[PDB]
């Protein structure tokens, strides 16, 4: 209810990182969600006032 | 996951008010939190449109 059918703000819980969306899939007695998030990657340094 | 690690929108769940950090500490089979959050102060009246 919260993950597909919407964006969810609560951290670590629709996937590690910033969440984008899920896709549901069923599977025997249970269900798979696809988490798709969004990771930063290379940074710099710079001075701050 | 959601206290510590991000800022919490939830109403008195990270603590009484509104939440500003969290502090973790261990205890003998156990965990304890240290909420830090703000509360307002002394207030006055004012006419409003």
């Amino acid at each position: 209810s919260e993950c597909v059918l919407g964006q969810s703000k609560r951290v670590d819980f629709c996937g590690k990182g910033y969440h984008l969306m899920s896709f549901p899939q069923s599977a025997p007695h249970g269900v798979v969600f696809l988490h798709v998030t969004y990771v930063p990657a290379q940074e710099k340094n710079f001075t701050t006032a």
